């Protein structure tokens, strides 16, 4: 009974419905996600890759409540350890396979940090973090093909903080897009 898009514009809209509110159904939104089934040729616009690291590629804006965003991993591509800055964050598989690692928070003395949980997210298949569930590490399982992940932040947010998973410490670190709309940012 799961309200299935048929398109990523479909996807888009419900998006713009389900999070006009004050209140957001974090399992709706999560089943509306995976249901939509991706289809490369309406998102290979802002599929814009790098050659040495990850790109964050921004589809919409959600009138403020969300951004919604592709991010393009290479091969062998991954990301720091990082939290998501008070926000609910939805992430779906467009292309690929990614390697999610959920790590424990760490406290000021430093220690080599805790990992919590280690899966690899399947095709379509769409997760959920917030800072509460733990900070989490996301990398491409191949090292001879892509990964494409959808991404949706709710509210959006701009920085975060990154975490040496040897000790624990953390920088702050300022988030930035590698296009927007399908368009090349300045870099
Ligand atoms: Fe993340």
């Amino acid at each position: 009974e799961v309200l299935k898009p048929r398109t990523l514009a479909d996807l888009i809209r419900i998006l713009h419905q389900l999070f006009a509110g004050d209140e957001v159904n974090v399992e709706e939104v999560q089943a509306i996600m995976e249901a939509y089934e991706s289809d490369p040729t309406e998102w290979a616009m802002y599929a814009k890759f790098d050659q040495y690291r990850y790109t964050r590629n921004l589809v919409d804006q959600g009138n403020g409540k969300f951004n919604l965003m592709i991010l393009c991993w290479g091969e062998g591509h991954g990301s720091s350890i990082h939290d998501h800055t008070n926000s609910h964050c939805f992430l779906k598989m467009l292309q690929g396979n990614l390697k999610e690692t959920l790590f424990a928070w760490p406290d000021k003395k430093s220690n080599e940090m805790v990992k919590k949980s280690e899966r690899v997210l399947r095709e379509n298949q769409c997760a959920y973090i917030n800072d509460s569930v733990g900070l989490h590490r996301v990398e491409n399982i191949s090292h001879t093909e892509p990964a494409v992940s959808l991404h949706l932040y709710s509210p959006p947010f701009d920085t975060c903080h990154a975490f040496d998973q040897r000790t624990g410490h953390k920088n702050k670190v300022t988030m930035t897009f590698h296009s927007k709309f399908g368009i090349r940012t300045p870099n």
